[PDB]
């Protein structure tokens, strides 16, 4: 009973797994996955852009039948949604300009101003760790306005995925003036575990389809092919 077309809902602004190249079209490591996983499903896809934080929103809402917007895999969203096997790690990482003494604790960020994409679990994590001890938090509707506002000086930091940063941000022409601030940062309550496919609690078919198409790529070799494409390294992690 998969649908005849399975919308997939994702954050267009999150480079290197989702973004838009020049001419408008839906590109990046995420849509790789979806489009394969789809073939091998043997269903028609739709993607549908939309800020971040109204993703789920719109899943629960029957707007989209999917999300693959490199959606980490949490104690939380597992009470509201389900999720396919994960997709790949997603380590959280501060940048700020080169040079900066910047630290991800709340000594090192006092007075400081730190951009975070709002729905995220960076936000969560800074909203209840720095946030409410007085660093300026800001919330943003996408990671690109966040990479604007940290070059425009509006920002000292800002919070995302590590390899989101790295390879959608430093490694490009924008970012050459900034740099990782401290370690990546651990916290399994707000982190979670790899990102998913986030889908319905009900569509146990659809995930099994997702979690089968996926469990494919990965034994034929596909996934780490397509991963090369963007990264030297072992995206998918554990
Ligand atoms: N396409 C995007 N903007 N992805 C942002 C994901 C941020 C983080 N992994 C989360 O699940 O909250």
């Amino acid at each position: 009973a998969l649908p005849q077309t399975v919308r997939i809902g994702t954050d267009t602004t999150y480079a290197p797994f989702s973004s838009k190249d020049a001419k408008g079209e839906f590109i990046g490591f995420d849509i790789d996955l979806g489009n394969e996983m789809c073939k091998r499903m043997q269903v028609k896809c739709t993607w549908v852009a939309s800020d971040f934080d109204a993703l789920i929103p719109s899943l629960k809402a029957k707007k989209i039948d999917a999300i693959i917007s490199s959606l980490s895999i949490t104690d939380k969203r597992q009470q509201e949604i389900a999720f396919s096997d994960k997709l790949y790690a997603a380590d959280s990482r501060l940048i700020a300009a080169k040079g900066s003494p910047i630290q991800p604790t709340l000594e090192s960020l006092k007075g400081k101003h730190v951009g975070v994409l709002q729905g995220s679990t960076q936000e969560a994590y800074a909203n209840d760790n720095w946030r409410t001890k007085g660093v300026d938090v800001v919330a943003y509707a996408n990671q690109d306005l966040i990479y604007s506002d940290l070059t425009a000086g509006r920002l000292d930091a800002a919070l995302q995925a590590e390899v989101a940063a790295s390879e959608g941000f430093l490694k490009q022409p924008a970012g050459k003036e900034y740099a990782f601030a401290g370690p990546s940062v651990k916290d399994k309550k707000y982190f979670g575990d790899g990102t998913g496919v986030g889908l319905r609690k009900d569509d146990t078919e659809l995930k099994a389809a997702f979690d089968k198409a996926l469990t494919e790529l990965r034994q034929d070799g596909t996934y780490d092919k397509m991963a090369k494409k963007y990264f030297d390294f072992n995206v998918y992690g554990d």
